[PDB]
């Protein structure tokens, strides 16, 4: 029944999730065509200081399969390459339910933000929903999409 935000146990996290909301600070990122619009389906522990990923995109309309590795900084935040330099943190997760990150991409133009939550089921409560939009709010990030009306590639998985 118990929300962890301090010291995040990576072996419990591990498993298979699904991606359900996704907001940015900048509408055309989390878009039809945008590069970041991707579906979480494993995380994996390498050790104590490596996570593994396993994402799905679109890509010409077809979708793709995609493999990263993200590397250990402080407590609870990651650094990972992929369409540039990505720095994230996991924000509060309950193991079994639902995990928040926050993520901050740079490029060369200037630096955008990302805000996901993935799930243990492929869609939740209106209250989880409520939740979200309210963080994101807080931390003034207007444009929030619910992928649970989208295409997010489900008969790809497994």
């Amino acid at each position: 029944e118990n929300v962890v935000r301090s010291n995040i146990d990576i072996s419990k996290i591990s498993g298979e999730w699904y991606s359900i909301l996704l907001a940015s600070d900048v509408k055309e990122k989390i878009e039809e065509n945008g590069s970041m619009r991707v579906f979480v389906e494993h995380i994996k522990a390498l050790d104590n200081s490596s996570l593994s990923f396993v994402f799905h995109t679109k890509e010409n309309g077809k979708c793709t399969e995609i493999f990263l590795v993200a590397d250990k900084t402080k407590d609870g935040v990651y650094t990972v390459v992929y369409d540039g330099y990505n720095v994230f943190s996991i924000v509060e997760t309950v193991y079994d339910e639902y995990i928040l990150l926050h993520l901050l991409n740079f490029d060369k133009t200037r630096p955008f933000q990302l805000v996901e939550f993935y799930a243990r089921e492929p869609d939740v409560s209106q209250k989880l929903k409520e939740k979200f939009v309210k963080y994101c709010q807080e931390h003034g990030i207007v444009n929030i999409l619910d992928l649970t009306e989208v295409d997010r590639c489900l008969q790809a998985r497994g």
